[PDB]
């Protein structure tokens, strides 16, 4: 068997990190979004901004799953899944999964009644992952919509 | 002209603001969902867990603009308002608006550039407000889905 460990983030990583942030400005098709550097991210590790695990091959990082803690009045605090990303040559390894399961078992260790991530309706690789676990899809069951308002109109609506 | 004024939230409104909670799983039909407390809220507080903007009129409260910090690996810590409500004998007087700025200020203050927010497709009063501002609509637009796994499918894998 092949080594996978996974360890937590610290800003040490930070750096591969920002190396698997931007492979993926190529996959998912938003490419020239990147205003996140390298150093930026420490600070926000250290600042407990966001989290995540690393699993890493060896000495080579193999694949990655960033994380943050978010709120629910209904609830209270839960874990939302941002980024859960492999480098190409690890997937259909079952990585994929396994960064998956460190984030769940933080949850029971946490009591968080709660993951959620977000997921492209066309990217049915990540349905075909998310399918191998029992999930609600909130959009449909519910028909929640997610607005979004970029930092442009943030200002003029701030400064009316 | 009649006067609301807006304070930000401190551990000690957690008494009001649990209320006005209730008023809005009541409003949104999901009054069972709720499982949060006042004192367990007063935790949250503290914790900087979430944040938020309470308006009282006198000094009855009216409405509350709650949110917490989320972070996109793209864009770095951004802001998600989570519940807005006003209470039914204060709505049409714009604070609806008014407390949905603070946190548009805010976010200009800290220089963050995104701030989402969710709602029901039904709620076409939520709705109404928000098309006063230039927002985009991720569900129809991009066709996200937000997954959840609530606690019992939480523990299920991660005890695997």
């Amino acid at each position: 068997m092949k080594n996978f460990e996974i360890v937590t983030v610290t800003p040490d990583h930070a750096e591969q990190l920002i190396s698997m942030i931007h492979e993926l400005a190529e996959f998912e098709k938003m490419k020239s979004s990147v205003v996140n550097t390298a150093e930026k991210l420490r600070k926000d590790i250290e600042n407990k901004a966001v989290h995540g695990f690393i699993a890493f091959i060896g000495e080579e990082p193999a694949g990655m799953n960033l994380f943050y803690y978010a709120y629910s009045t209904w609830v209270g605090q839960y874990l939302h899944m941002e980024d859960l990303y492999i480098r190409p040559q690890f997937r259909r390894m079952g990585l994929a999964r396994t960064l998956w399961k460190k984030l769940a078992e933080l949850a029971r260790d946490k009591g968080i009644v709660r993951l959620e991530w977000a997921v492209l309706d066309w990217n049915k690789n990540a349905i075909a992952l998310y399918d191998t676990v029992d999930y609600v899809n909130l959009t449909k069951s519910e028909g929640w919509f997610t607005f979004r308002m970029d930092g442009a109109a943030i200002n003029k609506f701030a400064d009316e």
